[PDB]
């Protein structure tokens, strides 16, 4: 029932916009069965209503080829109603339309640039001659004739707003020419369709603001007053201002904008005077919508605000919203990043009584935003917007708009080198050659920076699953844990249990623990946040734990997000280690981590991965299932894995066929992944002096080989050493053994 | 949740945030049982290690 | 100035010492510079962009 306002049902007056065949600017075609249903006669005049409260008058005719659910009209009427093909309009009879006495029309500047002839005789007289065309004030119609077709705007009619252009009706075109930019602003007016990804939020806002106006008798009979307060909170750039503008534009209300910082005034009494003036102006311009940007800055908590001016501003706002004199027919909307910073009195009923959350756009939501922003642009066949949406993990609608603009600029950069630029005007062939392709979008993606998580920006090491050698089982589990909950939400719903979201990697150094994490950042279509261990700690008393809450809050906002903790042993300890650990601050940080990972809050799609080197010191509460339930041991690579490691490093660099990688793995019993990579580096680095000697020999004769030979490997193995000592190995082996011994019941089988 | 973070035996360290940790416990003590009329407020605490909690709180 | 620039298209508007005419709005002791900044914003939103005129400042 929450989405009851979004739904629509078939009605006789509702008709789908369809292409015209022979219809002019003044007639529309309707099929006979629905004309009988609507009791409409051929030649009758009707009223057509479009989006953003646009009205048009046309003559209804009969067409046997038109569908019962479709109405035929030309492009002129479509532009008049601000509708496109496939839109829904309403048709009703328009009786008592009288013959016009005097109508005033003004041409559009861009349609008359260079036109010096008499507009009346050339265009208006043949267009209206014995045609009895019905017109409405504000209508835009196009007339052919002369050397170029000219558009006109109906600015005045007598009678108004509906009249018939009779033969005795006086038609005059004198007046100030209309400006193209003004018409373009009205054409590009923000409406409900421009908002993407906020269907439920738009539904709530619609029911609160627009529904009371449409059916006031319903509210009078039910005996309640609709809410008069709206509070939209979300990350910056999410589109709260655009939602407010769309609401104020489609509904017949005046949009009045208030900025928090500009209200601030050093003079005593000026700020609340400005607030009063704004409210009185909005009351004068009723219906109106008052929008306040950054309500948190203008109105903080009075008890915590030492400044007198801000406190008096809050009190004035309270009195303006509620007092002895009740404001009527005025809606106040506010946008704030942090809703809890607002004064608690301002959250009361009757004053911002309802709060609506505008969250970070979803994948389909950001795809819809991209579709809306790219509708005016030209798109090639190669480009897929869904790919761009998928690659934009944390981008916001403003970021998407900037991305589209930058990509169009990149197309301009692509075509700039073609033109020699000496001509004042570009030749038409190069003009047509220009187009936007997928490569421009990819370049914009590389250049662009997400704003949801500009604070957590870091270079991408760009590792692939092919880079990692061995660990085939670990690769599959890492891929399944992130992809299954997001790609298959319904599979878990059918089984009715939540997915696991905890992984810990423990093993000897150089075995690929952080290498696996870096591969997750690329392949998965989820946000990735990397935290160095002691990065969160702070000298101040309660700020070490405040950093932990901020990290988990950002991950929850950007869900699905992968939260990777490198060297987890630094922040997680067995607790009660010593009294000198910052006066118990180290113990207190662990407790904050415990609540964030598993507390009394709904579990979002946040996956926590920890890469620890010494796992025995970690708090047992951290390793509990539900926080880090999957403990994966990354050991020293065995003989089979070492071959894969050697092949993985060697695929990029050409090698001689004489080299036997299998023989290297057998001798390299105890080497880790890093130790083998050191042999990889030494082999290529060796004989690099010979490489210069080869090219020097080329210079000598004028006046070493792409494949690395067997000989190069033999010299490199001489310097090879094992970094992980056997004593170190035993420590990890013991911990993994305890896990197997703890479970018991080896080879568990249900009894037959 | 995790009551042991704000509840401590006091005097654990010579310097713990300038004594603010011990001072928070004293404020909690007066709120639960001080010189004020008791209301229908139920305090539930879930602790994982209860041996470090202040004996005055228990 | 802006009207004359629009007339003489293509035109380049250079505003030397932009910080002088339009300093930080909050750090002001007078409404005069505030209204200067506000009117400048209105005219910047008022650019045609079909008359091919743009503004630069140093
Ligand atoms: N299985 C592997 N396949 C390919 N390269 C590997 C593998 N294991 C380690 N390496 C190489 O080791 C180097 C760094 O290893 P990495 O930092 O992932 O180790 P780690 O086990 O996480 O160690 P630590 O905890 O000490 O940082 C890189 O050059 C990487 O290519
Ligand atoms: N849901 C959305 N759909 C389409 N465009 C959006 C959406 N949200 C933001 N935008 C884009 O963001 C830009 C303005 O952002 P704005 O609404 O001013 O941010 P804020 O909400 O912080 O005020 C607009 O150009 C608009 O195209
Ligand atoms: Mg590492």
């Amino acid at each position: 029932l929450s989405t009851a306002i979004l739904k629509q049902k078939n009605r006789p007056n509702r008709l789908i916009v369809d292409e015209a065949i022979n219809e002019d600017n003044s007639v529309v075609s309707l099929s006979q069965p629905k004309m009988d249903e609507l009791q409409l006669f051929r030649g009758d005049t009707v009223l057509l209503k479009g989006k953003k409260r646009r009205e048009a008058v046309c003559i209804v005719l009969s067409d046997d080829t038109c569908s019962d659910e479709k109405i035929r009209m030309n492009r002129v009427v479509r532009n008049n109603l601000r509708v496109r093909l496939g839109d829904v309009i309403s048709i009703q009879p328009c009786p008592d339309v009288k013959y016009g006495k005097r109508i005033h029309v003004l041409p559009i500047d861009d349609t008359v640039e260079g036109i010096t002839g008499n507009l009346f005789e050339v265009y208006l007289k043949p267009y209206f001659l014995e045609a009895y065309r019905p017109i409405r004030k504000g209508d835009i119609f196009l007339v052919r004739g002369g050397m170029r077709a000219v558009e006109f705007k109906v600015v005045e009619t007598d009678p108004s707003p509906y009249c018939i252009v009779a033969p005795d009706t006086v038609i005059h075109c004198e007046g100030e020419p209309i400006k193209r930019e003004d018409e373009e602003e009205s054409l590009n007016e923000v409406g409900y369709d421009d908002i993407g990804g906020c269907r439920k939020q738009l539904a709530q806002i619609k029911e609160m603001v627009e529904l009371p106006l449409r059916h006031p008798a319903l509210f009078k009979e039910i005996g309640v007053k609709p809410p008069r307060g709206i509070l939209l909170y979300g990350p910056p750039g999410t589109g709260k201002t655009l939602i407010a503008r769309a609401v104020a534009n489609e509904t017949g209300a005046f949009f009045f904008l208030i900025n928090g910082p500009e209200i601030m005034s050093k003079l005593a009494g000026e700020s609340e005077s400005n607030l009063r003036k704004a409210f009185e102006e909005a009351e004068k311009n009723a219906p109106a919508i008052i929008f306040i940007d950054e309500l948190d800055a203008i109105a903080p908590k009075r008890e915590k605000t030492h400044g007198e001016v801000e406190r008096r501003i809050v009190s004035q706002l309270l009195t303006l919203m509620d007092g002895l004199k009740q404001r009527a027919h005025v809606i106040v909307m506010a946008a704030t990043n942090r809703p809890n910073s607002i004064d608690p009195a301002l959250r009361r009923f009757g004053r911002f009584d309802r709060e609506v959350d505008i969250g970070i756009p979803d994948a389909t939501g950001r795809l819809e935003i991209l579709q809306i922003h790219t509708k005016n642009m030209k798109l090639a066949d190669d480009v897929d917007l869904e790919q761009v949406a998928n690659e934009t993990h944390g981008h916001v609608g403003a970021d998407l708009a900037a991305l589209c603009s930058e990509a169009a600029l990149q197309a301009i950069r692509k075509k700039m080198d073609l033109i020699d630029l000496e001509d004042e005007t570009i030749d038409a062939e190069v003009m047509n050659s220009l187009a936007v392709t997928m490569d421009d979008f990819r370049w914009a993606l590389s250049q662009s920076n997400p704003s949801a998580l500009r604070e957590t920006v870091v270079e991408v090491p760009q590792v692939t699953w092919e880079d990692i050698g061995g660990l085939e089982d670990v690769k599959r589990e890492l891929q399944e844990l992130v992809q299954y909950p997001v790609e298959h939400p319904d599979k878990f719903l059918k089984f009715g249990m939540t997915p696991s979201k905890g992984v810990l990697f423990y093993g000897p150094p150089g075995c690929g623990k952080t290498l696996l994490a870096k591969a997750i950042a690329n392949e998965c279509q989820a946000n990735f946040i990397s935290i160095k261990g002691p990065e969160l700690l702070t000298m101040w008393f309660g700020e070490s734990e405040a950093n932990v809450r901020e990290i988990f809050d950002k991950a929850r906002q950007a869900a699905p997000c992968v939260l990777f903790f490198d060297q987890l042993d630094s922040i997680a300890k067995a607790r009660g280690g010593n009294i000198g650990d910052g006066g118990g601050a180290a113990d207190r940080v662990i407790n904050q981590i415990l609540t964030e990972m598993d507390g009394m809050s709904t579990k979002k799609n946040v996956f926590i991965i920890g890469a620890t080197n010494r796992p025995d010191i970690i708090d047992p509460a951290i390793l509990r299932p539900g926080r880090l339930d999957q403990l994966i041991y990354i050991p020293l690579p065995d003989e089979k894995s070492r071959v894969a490691i050697l092949k993985a490093n060697l695929r990029k660099s050409p090698v001689a066929k004489d080299v036997d990688l299998e023989f290297l793995a057998k001798m390299t019993n105890g080497f880790s992944g890093a130790d083998l990579t050191e042999i990889c580096q030494r082999a290529c680095k060796l004989a690099i002096r010979e490489s210069i000697e080869s090219e020097i020999r080329r210079e000598r004769e004028r006046q070493p080989v792409p494949e690395i030979r067997r000989d190069h490997f033999e010299e490199a193995m001489r310097f090879a050493r094992r970094s992980v000592s056997d004593n170190d190995i035993r420590k990890y082996e013991m911990f993994a053994q305890t896990l197997q011994q703890s479970r018991g019941f080896g080879s568990f089988r249900f009894p037959s």
